RNA sequence: AAGUAUAAUUUGUAAUUCUAAAGUAUAUUUAUAUUUUUAGUAGGUAAAUGAAAAGUAUAAAUGGAUAUAACUUAAUAUU
């Protein structure tokens, strides 16, 4: 929908340099060439997908000294991305913020091995999302019979 | 993620339908009784090629040689 979408797109401003050692442009290519391909899905169906809009500079993309164009107020200065360790639980998220297929989390819990302590909570919230899916129709089937997938799909 | 989604309704929302529990009672059987596993009496036996001691006469007054075609005939009675 065309509602709640930016009708303009300002640019990035790079405030301070995250490094003092300037890269050779071959380093700027060899890191970028590493980025253009990424993995999608984590299970038996897992497919490499090529990534659109891979930045010119990998070293300076998100990790410090860049001011985001997410500013809102008048006196709001574009927020400068700080150092990594000052952002809480980021290293802990990198472990656990990833697509977790249910089967796969489950097997980890059974083997009593979790990459992060949090993947308990990652599992518990998946189950609750699934069962909700079950609990919704059971409030909908009550009021009127709703038959799953008998209608013609598309045109 | 701090249970927001496979519906109905609406131009699009919103509001309102709805928001998961379910057991015992009635959902124990009949048997006896009836149409065909038997004897007793008759009565050769296990199923289809008739019987005449009276003309086959010495026999002459009470001898049954009464032994029997359902479609073509002949005559007669009917409806
Ligand atoms: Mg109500």
């Amino acid at each position: 929908k065309r509602t709640g979408k930016p009708a303009d797109t300002p640019d990035y401003k790079q405030v301070y340099l995250p490094y003092d050692a300037a890269p050779t442009e071959r380093e700027l290519e060899r890191e970028r060439r590493r980025f253009k391909q990424a993995y999608h899905g984590r299970m038996e169906h897992r497919k490499l997908v090529e990534v659109k809009e891979v930045p010119l500079n990998v070293y300076t993309y998100g990790k410090e000294g860049m001011s985001l164009p997410i500013a809102i107020f008048k006196d709001q200065k574009d927020p400068v991305i700080g150092p990594e360790w000052t952002y809480p639980g980021i290293y802990e998220n990198k472990i656990a913020a990833q697509h977790w297929y249910t089967e796969e989390l489950f097997d980890k819990e059974s083997k009593e091995a979790f990459e992060s302590p949090w993947q308990q909570q990652i599992l518990d919230n998946q189950v609750k999302r699934r069962m909700a899916k079950v609990m919704f129709r059971m409030r909908q089937v009550n009021m009127k019979a709703v038959d799953l997938f008998q209608k013609e799909r598309g045109s």
